[PDB]
């Protein structure tokens, strides 16, 4: 066929139920993930190309970065809870990767209230039981698919995307294809 199993995704011998449909794991440790979010906006190009209906969930993981990385976990909790996502994922990619002038939660903070998140705000919500549990989905939801690598994308709790088996010589176009097994296997 054209897309075949083992090529451009694989799929769960242990499927998960009621599993978001479309489900992307991420750390700002990772370099690839730096890549996706500010070179080629894979999970913009995927919704754009998604069909109506289909609701979008992107989680952080601990697996990088020792405590740093669960910081960034509960951070990213944070992140959802008060909607901020957009204004704090690439000042947080940056600050992990590009400028490392992230090197504890108070520097965490600094970019949620640099980006005019109040702090009464944002030490309200970082303490709050509703995260505890957004972090627990986020931890619960990793380990379902028993997660050892990101970037990760998982459609229907059932297929594994699988970017090395996609060309990469254009950025574009690894984009365009990545984005549209996403969709195929949304349809299947």
């Amino acid at each position: 066929a054209q897309y075949e199993d083992g090529k451009q995704y694989t799929t769960l011998e242990k499927p998960v139920a009621g599993a978001p449909q479309v489900l992307e794991f991420f750390s700002f440790f990772c370099p690839h993930c730096y890549q996706f979010e500010e070179v080629l906006h894979i999970s913009d190009n995927v919704k754009k190309k998604l069909p109506e209906g289909v609701k979008m969930t992107k989680y952080h993981v601990n697996f990088m970065g020792g405590d740093l990385g669960k910081d960034l976990t509960q951070a990213w909790a944070v992140a959802m809870a008060l909607g901020v996502e957009d204004k704090v994922t690439v000042p947080l990619f940056e600050g992990v990767q590009k400028t490392q002038t992230i090197r504890s939660a108070s520097d965490i903070r600094d970019v949620f209230i640099n980006a005019g998140i109040k702090g009464e705000e944002y030490d309200a919500a970082w303490n709050s039981f509703v995260v505890k549990s957004l972090v627990a989905q986020q931890e619960k939801a990793a380990a379902d698919v028993q997660l050892r690598g990101v970037p990760a994308m998982f459609v229907n709790g059932k297929y594994q995307l699988n970017p090395q088996g996609m060309d990469t010589s254009n950025m574009d176009v690894f984009v365009q294809q990545y984005a549209d097994t996403v969709k195929y296997l949304s349809e299947k």
